[PDB]
């Protein structure tokens, strides 16, 4: 499904992403905005044959199994299709392990190029959280 801005922020907050590892909620909403346009069904193919899935575009090379990325790992121990549900639970739990792996939110290229160093607080503005 296609989340609204404040709708997504509320779902992420109740799933414990606000200030997770120091990253305020605005960073996550911004990341989702430019990775998937708030669409849980978004997919994108990469050059190496791997695929990015879901609202946060988590990559099959490392984090989920999609059965067609040879030599990949399944570090979130889930099928990549589980990242496309309208329930963001699996995506959020997997994102939590990605941000914890030492490189923070730099794992998301769109956050680094389009959210890092900006006023990310503007993305939860006006929302009732
Ligand atoms: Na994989």
């Amino acid at each position: 499904k296609v989340f609204g801005r404040c709708e997504l922020a509320a779902a992420m907050k109740r799933h414990g992403l606000d200030n997770y590892r120091g990253y305020s909620l605005g960073n996550w909403v911004c990341a989702a905005k430019f990775e998937s346009n708030f669409n849980t069904q978004a997919t994108n193919r990469n050059t190496d044959g791997s695929t990015d899935y879901g609202i946060l575009q988590i990559n099959s090379r490392w984090w989920c199994n999609d059965g067609r990325t040879p030599g990949s790992r399944n570090l979130c121990n889930i099928p990549c299709s589980a990242l496309l549900s309208s329930d963001i639970t699996a995506s959020v739990n997997c994102a939590k392990k990605i941000v914890s792996d030492g490189n923070g939110m730099n794992a998301w290229v769109a956050w680094r190029n389009r959210c890092k160093g900006t006023d990310v607080q503007a993305w939860i503005r006006g929302c009732r959280l």
